[PDB]
């Protein structure tokens, strides 16, 4: 099996994922595609901080249950989306700053974490903490203000929190060998190994379009952070119109790294992504399968 994508993915040690958003479960159509396909679930939203912790020091995870136990219930994994990140803050702690603000960081990561122990194979700890300006430097965020080692800190928190985790770090734009950011991130993850700072693996988002396309040195990127003695994955794939070519490159680039644990794209069906207008995914509207959906059950096959 060979048939579904999560399958075939499967025959080779990895998996097939995909992005739910709970407000989506009452449409048959979706859950149908869904549970057929994918051996992999994230949760598009319902586990951001703004999700789980909406008051400062109660917690909530209704909508996140919903997503971990449908998931469960269809047997897929379930990958954590995300711990510590500069956007999708609560009011209460945006308004903090230093170590009251670090202190929450903490006390965040132990919370959510805490609920899910043990039952969540990978978690996004830190998401998008690179800043878009060409620099390779870090972002400015509020979690930067409290000091540099902020990332180094919620890795440790979350080791301890849930040892049973792989640990992510997760962002966009780090796919391209050449450009900064991915340079940045790189000499970062390096600094950590060599100082033994607990980080499992690097996500990357893998959103390709005009501003950031495909190239076709994104093996080189995998195998180099791979050697650095994390594992990879593609945690947010999409592709803007969808080529087959396309499709099947990024596929055959994990399949080409063995610490590649495989690939999550990010929505079900065009209709149901971010940028639904690009028809990125491989689903249409309809639910019937597009051309790259073959390409990438071929690759994996
Ligand atoms: O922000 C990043 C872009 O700056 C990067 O741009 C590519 C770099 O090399 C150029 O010769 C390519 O044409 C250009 O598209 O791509 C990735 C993106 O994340
Ligand atoms: O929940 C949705 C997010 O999953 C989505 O995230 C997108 C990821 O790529 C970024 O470059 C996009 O700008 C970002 O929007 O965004 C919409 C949100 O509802």
């Amino acid at each position: 099996a060979e048939s579904t994508l999560g399958a075939a993915a499967a025959q080779s040690g990895r998996y097939f994922g995909t992005a739910i958003a709970s407000g989506k479960l009452g449409d048959s159509a979706y859950t149908t595609i869904a549970s057929r396909e994918f051996n992999m679930v994230t949760a598009e939203n319902e586990m951001k901080i703004d999700a789980t912790e909406p008051q400062r020091g109660q917690f909530n995870f209704s909508a996140g249950d919903r997503v971990y136990n449908w998931a469960v219930q269809n047997g897929k994994q379930v990958r954590g989306h995300t711990l510590a990140w500069h956007s999708a803050q609560p009011g209460w702690m945006q308004s903090l700053s230093g170590s009251t603000l670090r202190q929450a960081m903490i006390d965040h990561i132990n919370g959510v974490m805490g609920h899910y122990k043990g039952k969540i194979a990978q978690w996004d700890v830190v998401n998008e903490a690179f800043s878009d300006d060409g620099s390779g430097g870090r972002r400015d965020s509020n979690l930067q203000r409290t000091g540099n080692d902020w990332i180094e800190v919620a890795f440790r928190t979350a080791r301890a929190a849930d040892p049973a985790a792989k640990l992510c770090y997760n962002d966009y734009n780090i796919e391209n060998w050449t450009w900064a950011k991915t340079q940045g991130v790189y000499n970062m993850v390096r600094d950590f190994k060599q100082r033994g700072v607990p980080i499992d693996c690097v996500g990357f988002q893998s959103h390709f379009n005009s501003g950031s396309p495909y190239n076709s040195n994104f093996r080189t990127t995998l195998q180099n952070f791979a050697a650095l003695g994390v594992d990879v994955a593609i945690t947010e794939l999409d592709i803007q119109g969808a080529s087959s070519s396309t499709y099947a490159a990024v596929t055959n680039d994990c399949l080409a790294v063995s610490r590649c644990l495989g690939i999550t794209v990010w929505g079900v069906r065009d209709t149901d992504s971010w940028a639904s207008g690009d028809t990125p995914l491989l689903f249409n509207g309809d639910g019937s399968k597009k051309a790259a959906y073959t390409a990438v059950l071929n690759a994996l096959n």
